[PDB]
């Protein structure tokens, strides 16, 4: 595993998130479902808990956007960068943005929202890229033949517990 430079981490175990807006591609229940499953993956292996805000500033602001969208890294149209997220801290730190020029899916065929969200939340928590080709935090996107076979690798677990400890 790898962490970010200077090891940013949250110094608190109760985090909040807000889904500020929604993709055209999926019903809202499918996107809520994807992000809460993505939160849950990390919750199980740490002492962190997440709760949702419907207004105000949450720690992790989640949104869908195209091209230039209010930070230093505009999205780039279809393909290439699918999403990005910032390391722990105030303001834009912690946040995750998804490129809505992708076509988001629930299935194993397109660009799957759950797999990407789980990866991005790894960033939001302080993890950078892994060299393990098994790891969630591997730098190159791919999906699975069967989503029910999804699991965190030992590397992702070792990485995240280095920051926050076990549950
Ligand atoms: O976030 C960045 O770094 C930059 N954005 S990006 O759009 O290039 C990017 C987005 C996602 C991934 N993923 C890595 C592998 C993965 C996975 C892992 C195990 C089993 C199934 C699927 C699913 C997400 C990698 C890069
Ligand atoms: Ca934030
Ligand atoms: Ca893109
Ligand atoms: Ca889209
Ligand atoms: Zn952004
Ligand atoms: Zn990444």
């Amino acid at each position: 595993f790898r962490t970010f430079p200077g090891i940013p981490k949250w110094r608190k175990t109760h985090l909040t998130y807000r889904i500020v807006n929604y993709t055209p591609d999926l019903p809202k229940d499918a996107v809520d479902s994807a992000v809460e499953k993505a939160l849950k993956v990390w919750e199980e292996v740490t002492p962190l808990t997440f709760s949702r805000l419907y207004e105000g500033e949450a720690d992790i602001m989640i949104s869908f956007a195209v091209r230039e969208h209010g930070d230093f890294y505009p999205f780039d149209g279809p393909g290439n960068v699918l999403a990005h997220a910032y390391a722990p801290g105030p303001g834009i730190n912690g946040d995750a943005h998804f490129d809505d020029d992708e076509q988001w899916t629930k299935d194993t065929t397109g660009t799957n929202l759950f797999l990407v969200a789980a990866h991005e939340i790894g960033h939001s928590l302080g993890l950078f890229h892994s060299a393990n080709t098994e790891a969630l935090m591997y730098p190159l996107y791919h999906s699975l033949t069967d989503l029910t076979r999804f699991r965190l690798s030992q590397d992702d677990i070792n990485g995240i517990q280095s920051l926050y400890g076990p549950p």
